[PDB]
């Protein structure tokens, strides 16, 4: 597995563009490493095709995507023609992000990207649907662990990406169901002095039974 | 850390409903064990308040929620009075769901819930925004890990529960960004003659440059 303070290992692995070092791939950009169970599968095809459409948005926001499965690069390159066909693009071998060959399930044990009750006909447990979000400083900023049966929300991946990019920029936080542009919460350890000088668009605090002044809203900084 | 197919640690803890045991709480019901940084916090107020409004839409689906902070049951109930006030109801120290006490931090280094950045006034790490979807078999079905800066989408936590429950009933899988009601995907293992009897509503296939027949859609069974 991997915890929120851990560092993405500079692992070496083979992809659809060749072998790479992890950190060297990222360098000074945010990284999204997501894994999918098998290639030539129906939900995975939707998932990786949804990604390929979102790669422009993830790009201009300084994020690099990269895929991973147990299937070979021989397949990855061929499946991309189907993935491209799904998106009604010209069925090339080229995707806007890479896919890692994890033939031997090395970094899938390293990172805990395994599945229960899912394996190949060869009798080997496959990947699951994980998404690791790393920051420019190579640390784990977020992670989700989804089942093989349950597909992922990529509109949710983009949402928390803007947050992580916003909450690190400003001394704010994003509440539940927060949509891009909605009001953010004021970090509760900030006094009304430094606060009003940070958010000139105003800080708005509700009053609650215990008379604490922590519930403070403010428009997007 | 924690992985999929791991039986939920049958712990005992003191809560806002008493000291109870984990499997004894759940019993035979799907369970969502979510955490939160700290009580009296602007984001976690939006969170737990949302979780209390959504509580019936979980129990309708046989899902009992339970929360967890590093705070005292005294601080919970005084905050639970501020929680219900957040959503404009009777400011009682009562919620739809138990909140777990974990000051001694036993369940936080065990479950991999510790947030790297955020800590309490004494220098000790506080919980992160973790969610543990456990099946009725006590085993882990889905997990998400979020920082204290970025707040969870509970509409999505509801999204995955519905799918986890359909996907354990019918032999399908939900694609990317799937909403309740929408068409699902047919499992790759299921051959052509079985896919007709299993799904009498039409099974529609996407023709792909590979030439295989995996990308098959079907109405929600």
């Amino acid at each position: 597995g991997l915890l929120l303070g851990d560092v993405a290992p500079n692992f070496e692995a083979n992809t659809t563009v060749g072998r790479i070092r992890f950190h060297d791939f990222l360098g000074d950009s945010w990284g999204i490493l997501f894994s999918h169970p098998r290639d030539f599968t129906p939900v995975c095809t939707t998932e990786l095709g949804r990604a390929a459409k979102l790669a422009p948005e993830f790009a201009k926001r300084n994020v690099k995507l990269i895929a991973l499965s147990i299937d070979s690069v021989e397949d990855h390159l061929a499946w991309s023609k189907d993935i491209n066909a799904y998106n009604c693009e010209e069925p090339t071998e080229k995707l806007p992000f890479p896919i890692i060959d994890d033939r031997n399930r090395e970094l899938a044990i390293l990172l805990g990207m395994l599945d229960p009750a899912e394996k190949d006909e060869k009798g080997m447990p496959v990947t699951a649907r994980v998404v690791f979000v790393f920051g420019p400083d190579k640390k784990l900023k977020l992670s989700i662990l989804y089942p093989a049966t349950t597909g992922r929300n990529f509109d949710e991946i983009l949402r928390v990406v803007i947050s992580l990019q916003l909450t690190a920029e400003k001394r704010v936080a994003t509440p539940v169901d927060w949509k891009d542009g909605d009001s953010v919460m004021v970090l509760p350890t900030i006094p009304e002095e430094e606060a009003k000088k940070l958010f000139p668009k105003g800080v708005f605090t509700k009053e609650l039974p215990s008379g604490k002044k922590y519930l403070r809203y403010t428009p997007q900084p």
